[PDB]
C-alpha cells in the first residue's frame, strides 16, 4: 500500500483465528455444562447431515435452471452440470450416504427431509440465499472476478508492454534532436476517476511542450497503428521546475462512464473500490514485470487545496 | 443470442419453479404422514432460528477481519463494517430477538448455541464455505463481477463511441479520393481468442488495400491521439468479391494473454466463458446505443475446414 | 496420446470411485452385523483422532531437522517452518483440540499418547514412512516435480520460441537462393533416448544437403549467439523421396547421460518414464503455443526391422 | 555451501534423533504408569496391524487406477502394477498374515476391517492424503525429483563438458592474435533469475570487447553447431580493472519464464528454491568433474546498492 493509504490490503486469515477462538469457547462451555459428549457428537453429526441435505436440495433446484444451458455453458455434458451445481459428485454422494446412515440408524428421516426441503424452498423463493457484501467481495478478490483486474491487465498488455522498451530510445532521439525530459513515464491515478482530456484545465502549472516520435506497430488486423506520448512542463511560481512524459490512466475514464450509464449496473461505491483495486493490481503487475525496469512511475492521488504539479514534482525530485 | 448458438442466454427463474414444486411435494408428504401442523411449524421456526444464529456467528468471524480494512474500505465507520458483515443490522437484530424468544418459549439454549458455534467454526476452518461454480457464476452475472463486462464497456467507450459517428465521413472521403467500400465497420469475434496481428496470415483471401483517413482527438492528456482503420479485400476464386473495413476485437487478445500469465489467475475455461460474455454484452450495448445506426456488424465464429472470408462475405451480402 | 501408444495418459479419479465402492461395502457390512451406530461413530472418531496425533508427532520430529534450515529455506520465520512441517496450524490445532475433547471425554489419554508416539518413532527409525512408487509418481506429476517438465519447458523457451517464427523466412530465402524443403521443422523423439550426432549413421537413407541461413541473437550476456539448422534428404530405393529440416531433440541426450553417471541418481526406468513425460509435456505446450502454427512436427518412435526414413516420410506425405 | 549462505544444506538425520528421544520418553512414561508390558505389546502390535490393513486398502484403491495405465507404464504385467501400488508383495503378504493371526488370536475382526475401510475411503474422498511440504521436499531431494537437477545436468553435459576442455586454447589464440584475459570461465548465478540479455544494461561498468574464436561441433544431427563466448571489460573508477570471459547461466532464464506461464504450474517460491538447488547441484558436479581443472568459477549473488562488477573483480583478484 505504498501508493496511497486508502488502497486496501489483501485479506488475511482473521476469520480463521476468530473461528478457532469460537471453537475453544464452545468446547469450554460444553465442558462446563457437563453433558454427555456422546450426545454432543451425535447432534453435531446430525447438524452436519442436515447441512448436506440442504446443499443437495439447493443444488437440485439450481440444476433445473442450469440444464437449460447444458449445450452452451457445459458442452452437452450432464456430469459437468452436476459438478457445477453440486461439486465433486463422489464426495457429495459419500457424505449423503454417511448422513443417511447416521440419521436413520441413530436415535423419522422422511419427515426431517420434508422439513428441510420446505425450509430450502422458502429460502429460495423469498430470496434469502444472498451473501453479505464482505463475503461477495472476498470471493471476487480470491477468484479475480473484478472488472479492475481485466482493465489493469489490458492496460499492461496492450499499452505498457508495447511502449516501455522503446521509451528510452524515443527520449534519446527527442533530446538529441531538440528538453532534458526525465527518462520515465509518469502515470496519474485519480481515485475519484476524474480524468480530463487536457491537463492544463486541471492545473495551469502543467503545460504541453511537444510530442515524442510516434511509435508504430501492427495490432489485431490494424497495421500502422500508432502510439503517441506528450511532454509536459511543470512550473513553480511561474518558472519552470521540471519536464516529463506525463499521462492519465485511460481505463479510469471507463470506470467513470460506466457509473453514469444505467445499462452497466455500476455505482459510485463500486467505482471507488474498482479504481483502488485497479491501482493495486497494476502495481503488483509492474513489480514483477521484466519490461518495467525503472521506466514507469505511478502517482496515485485523491482530491479531498490540492496541487497536482507539486504531487508530480515530489516524485520527480527523487 | 443471434450471434452464435454457443453464446449462453441469461439465467431465468427455473430454480424458483423447482423450489415451488419441492415445497408442494413436502407439504403433501407432511399431510400424508399425518403429523400435527403445530409441531411442523415449531420445528421449522427452530430451524430458521438456527440458520440466523449461524449467520450471526459467521458474520462475527468475518468482522474480525474486516475491522482491519475498516479505514481503507469502509471510511472509518464501524456501522458500515457491521452492515457489510451482517446486512441490515435492524432486520438481523429483530430476527435474532424473535429466534431467542421462540427458542426459550418453546419445548436448553446455550448448549445449542455452543453446538452451532462449533459447527460454524468447523466449517470456516476446514474451508467448507466455498460456493458451487454455478452459484458464483449467477452472482457474478447478476452483479456484473466479470472482466468481460469492463472490457466490453471500455471497448465501447474508448473506441466505438468515438469512431462510429465519424466513420461514414471518412469512408466517403476515401471513396471520392479513390474503391467501393461498404459504409459499415466489421468486427471479428473469435471465441478461441486467436486474434493474429495479420489477417492475411489467418486467411490468404484477406488482403490489405489502403488505410482510411486518420481520425484525431485529445484523450487523457495525450493530444493528437490517432485512431486508424484499415480497408481489406475479400477474394473468392482469385477474384475481388468485396471490400470492407475489417478488424479484430482487441480485448480478446488481452483475455488470451491473461490465460497465459500465471499472475492473473485466469484459466482457459474462464477465457472462453468471458469471451462469450464479452460478445453478448457488446451486442446488448450496441443494440441499445444510438451511435450504432447500422454502422457496425459483429461477426462471432468458432473454428471447428473453415473459411473466414466466406463468413465475412455472407454477412456482407445481406 | 496421439504421438505413441506407449505415452501414459494423465491419471484420473479411479481411486475415488474405488473408495466410494469401499465405503458403500463397509456401510453395508456394518448394517448387516447389526451393531450400535453410536459405537461405530465413537470408534471412527477415535481412529481419526489417533491419526491426527500421529501427524502431530511426525511433524514435531521433522521440525527438529527443518529448524536447521530456517534461515535458508524458510527466511527466518518459525511460523513458515511450522506450516511446512504440519500444514495450516489453525486447522491442525482445532483438530487436536477436538480429538483431545472427544477422547478424554468419551468412554487413558496419556497412555494412548505414549503408545502412538512409540509407534511413530518406530516407523521413523526403521524407515517405514516411504511411499509406494505409484503415490510418489502421482505426487510428482500433480506438482510437476519431474526433470522432464523442466527440460521440455527449457527446450520450448530457449530454442523453439526463438526459432519457429523466422523458420518460414529462412526457408524462403534458401529456396529462392537455391530444394523444395517442406515448411516445417521435424523433431525426432526416440523413447530409447539413443541420440547420435550424425543421422547418416542411424540410417543411410537420410543424407545431409546444406544449412539454412544462420539465425542470430543475444542471449544471457552472450551476443551474436547463432542457431543453425540442417537440411536432410530422405531416399527411397536409392532415389530421392523428400527433403526436410530434420533434427533430434537434444535434451534426450542428457536423459541418457544422466543414466550413465552415478552422481545423477538416475536409472534406466526413470529414463524411459521421463522421456515419455517429456514428449507429452512438449506436445501439450505446443498445442497451446501461439508461436507454433503448423511449423513443427514431432515424430516419436520406439525401436523394438525399423526404418527411420519411412517414419519421417509417413509424416511428410501428410 | 561456500557459494552463498542462502543456499540450503542437504537434510540430515535430526528427525531420527527426535524419534529416539520420543521413544525413550514414551517408554519412561509407560514405566511410570505401571501398566503391564504385555498389554503394551499387544496394543502396539494391533496398531501396527491396523496400519498394514490401511496400506492394503489404499493400495487396492490406487490399483483401481493403475490398472488403466498398466500397458503404458508397467509393460503389461499385473505384478509390476501390484508392486507399485503395494511394494514387495511377499513382505506385504507376510505382514498381513501376521496381522490376521495376532488379531484373531488376541482379545471381532470384520467389524474393525470395515471401520478401517471406512476411514481410508473417507481420507481418500476428502483429499486428506496430502503430504506436508517438508516431506515432499525431502522425498524429491532424496529421489532427485526436481527440475533443477535436470537443468544443471543438461547445462553440464551440453555446454560445459564441451567448452571447458578447449577454452584455454581459444583464449591463448585470442591473446596471440590480439588483451590479457584470465584463463577461466566466469558464470553468474542470480538467485532472483533476472538474467538480462545485455550485461552492460545490468551494470554500466560491464562492457563488451570482442568475441573469442568460435567452437564448432556436430550435435543431434545439426552439424557445424557453433558455441561462442564473449569477452567483457570490468571497469573501476572509469578505468580498465580487468577483462574476463563472463556469462549468465541460461537455465535460470527458463525458470523465470516457467514462473510466468500458467501452463507450467510453477510459482515464485518454487523458482527461488529450484534456483538454489540448481546452483548447489552444479557446484557438486563441477567439484567431482575432471573437466573443471580450475577452468570455471561460479558467482552466486542476491540483490539486497549492489555492484556486480565489484563482485566479479573480488572473485578475479584471488
Ligand atoms: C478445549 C479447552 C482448551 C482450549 C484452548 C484455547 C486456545 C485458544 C487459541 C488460539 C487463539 C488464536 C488467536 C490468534 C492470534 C492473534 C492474531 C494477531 O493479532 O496476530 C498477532 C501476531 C502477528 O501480528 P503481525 O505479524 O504484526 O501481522 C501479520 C503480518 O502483518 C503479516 O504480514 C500478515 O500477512 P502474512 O505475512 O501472514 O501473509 C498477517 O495477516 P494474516 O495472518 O491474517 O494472513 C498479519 O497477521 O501474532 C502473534 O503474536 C500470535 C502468536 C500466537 C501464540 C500461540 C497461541 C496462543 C498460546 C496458546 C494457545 C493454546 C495452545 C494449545 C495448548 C494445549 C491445549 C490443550
Ligand atoms: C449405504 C447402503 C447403500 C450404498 C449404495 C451403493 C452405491 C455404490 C456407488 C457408486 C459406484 C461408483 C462406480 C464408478 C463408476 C464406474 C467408472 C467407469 O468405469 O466409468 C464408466 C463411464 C465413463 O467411462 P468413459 O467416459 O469412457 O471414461 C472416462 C473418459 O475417458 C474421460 O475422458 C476421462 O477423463 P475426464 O474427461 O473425466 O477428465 C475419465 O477419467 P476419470 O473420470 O477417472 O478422471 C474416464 O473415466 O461412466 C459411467 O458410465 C458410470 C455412470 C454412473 C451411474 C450412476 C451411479 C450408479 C447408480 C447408482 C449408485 C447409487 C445411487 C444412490 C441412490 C440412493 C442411495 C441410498
Ligand atoms: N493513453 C493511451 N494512449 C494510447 O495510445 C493507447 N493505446 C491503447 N491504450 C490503452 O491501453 C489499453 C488497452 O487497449 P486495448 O487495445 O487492449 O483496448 C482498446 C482497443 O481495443 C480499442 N482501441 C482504443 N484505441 C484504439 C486504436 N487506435 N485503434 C484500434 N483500437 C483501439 O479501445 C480499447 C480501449 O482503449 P482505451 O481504454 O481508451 O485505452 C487503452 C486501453 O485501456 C492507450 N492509452
Ligand atoms: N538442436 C539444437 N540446436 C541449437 O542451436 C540449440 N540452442 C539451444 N538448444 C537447446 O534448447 C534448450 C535450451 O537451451 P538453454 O540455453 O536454455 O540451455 C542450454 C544452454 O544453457 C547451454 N548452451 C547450449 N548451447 C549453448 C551455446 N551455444 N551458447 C551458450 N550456452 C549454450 O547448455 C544448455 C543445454 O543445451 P542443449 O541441451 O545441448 O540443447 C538446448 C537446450 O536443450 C539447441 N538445440
Ligand atoms: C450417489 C453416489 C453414491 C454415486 C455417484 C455417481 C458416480 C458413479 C459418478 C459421479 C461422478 C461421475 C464421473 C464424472 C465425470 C465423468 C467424465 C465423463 O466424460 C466426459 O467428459 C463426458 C462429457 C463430454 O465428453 O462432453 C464420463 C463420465 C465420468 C467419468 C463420470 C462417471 C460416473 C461418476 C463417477
Ligand atoms: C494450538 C492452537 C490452539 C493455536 C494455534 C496458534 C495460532 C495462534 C497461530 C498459528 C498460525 C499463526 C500465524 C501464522 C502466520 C503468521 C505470519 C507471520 O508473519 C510473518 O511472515 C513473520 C515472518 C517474516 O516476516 O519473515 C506473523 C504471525 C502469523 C500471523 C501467525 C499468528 C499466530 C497463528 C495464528
Ligand atoms: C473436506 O472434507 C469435507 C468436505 C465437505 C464438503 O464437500 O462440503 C464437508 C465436510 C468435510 N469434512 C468435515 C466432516 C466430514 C465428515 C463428517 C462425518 C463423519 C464421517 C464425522 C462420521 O459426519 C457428518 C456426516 C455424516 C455429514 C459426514 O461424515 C463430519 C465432518
Ligand atoms: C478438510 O477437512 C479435514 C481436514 C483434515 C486435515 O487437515 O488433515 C482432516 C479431516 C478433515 N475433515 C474430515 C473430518 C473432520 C473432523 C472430524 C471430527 C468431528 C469434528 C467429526 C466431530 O472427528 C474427528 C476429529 C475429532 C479428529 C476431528 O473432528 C471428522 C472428520
Amino acid at each position: 500500500s505504498s501508493l496511497h493509504p486508502s488502497i486496501p490490503c489483501p485479506r488475511g486469515h482473521g476469520a480463521q483465528k476468530a473461528a478457532l477462538v469460537l471453537l475453544s469457547a464452545c468446547l469450554v462451555t460444553l465442558w462446563g455444562l457437563g453433558e454427555p459428549p456422546e450426545h454432543t457428537l451425535r447432534y453435531l453429526v446430525l447438524h452436519l447431515a442436515s447441512l448436506q441435505l440442504g446443499l443437495l436440495l439447493n443444488g437440485v433446484c439450481s440444476l433445473a435452471e442450469e440444464l437449460r444451458h447444458i449445450h452452451s455453458r457445459y458442452r452437452g455434458s450432464y456430469w459437468r452440470t452436476v459438478r457445477a451445481c453440486l461439486g465433486c459428485p463422489l464426495r457429495r454422494g459419500a457424505l449423503l450416504l454417511l448422513s443417511i446412515y447416521f440419521y436413520y440408524s441413530l436415535p423419522p428421516f422422511t419427515w426431517m427431509l420434508a422439513l428441510l426441503g420446505l425450509s430450502q424452498a422458502l429460502n429460495i423463493l423469498l430470496g434469502l440465499k444472498g451473501l453479505a457484501p464482505a463475503e461477495i467481495s472476498a470471493v471476487c478478490e480470491k477468484g479475480n472476478f473484478n472488472v479492475a483486474h481485466g482493465l489493469a491487465w489490458s492496460y499492461y498488455i496492450g499499452y505498457l508492454r508495447l511502449i516501455l522498451p522503446e521509451l528510452q530510445a524515443r527520449i534519446r532521439t527527442y533530446n538529441q534532436h531538440y528538453g532534458a525530459v526525465s527518462q520515465r513515464l509518469y502515470i496519474l491515478l485519480p481515485l475519484d476517476c476524474g480524468v480530463p482530456d487536457n491537463l492544463s484545465m486541471a492545473d495551469p502549472n502543467i503545460r504541453f511542450l511537444d510530442k515524442l516520435p510516434q511509435q508504430t506497430g501492427d495490432r489485431a488486423g490494424i497495421k500502422d497503428r500508432v502510439y503517441s506520448n506528450s511532454i509536459y512542463e511543470l512550473l513553480e511560481n511561474g518558472q519552470r521546475a521540471g519536464t516529463c512524459v506525463l499521462e492519465y490512466a485511460t481505463p479510469l475514464q471507463t470506470l467513470f462512464a460506466m457509473s453514469q450509464y444505467s445499462q452497466a449496473g455500476f455505482s459510485r461505491e463500486d467505482r471507488l473500490e474498482q479504481a483502488k483495486l485497479f491501482c493495486r493490481t497494476l502495481e503488483d503487475i509492474l513489480a514483477d514485470a521484466p519490461e518495467s525496469q525503472n521506466n514507469c512511475r505511478l502517482i496515485a492521488y485523491q482530491e479531498p487545496s490540492f496541487s497536482l504539479s507539486q504531487e508530480v514534482l515530489r516524485h520527480l525530485r527523487q
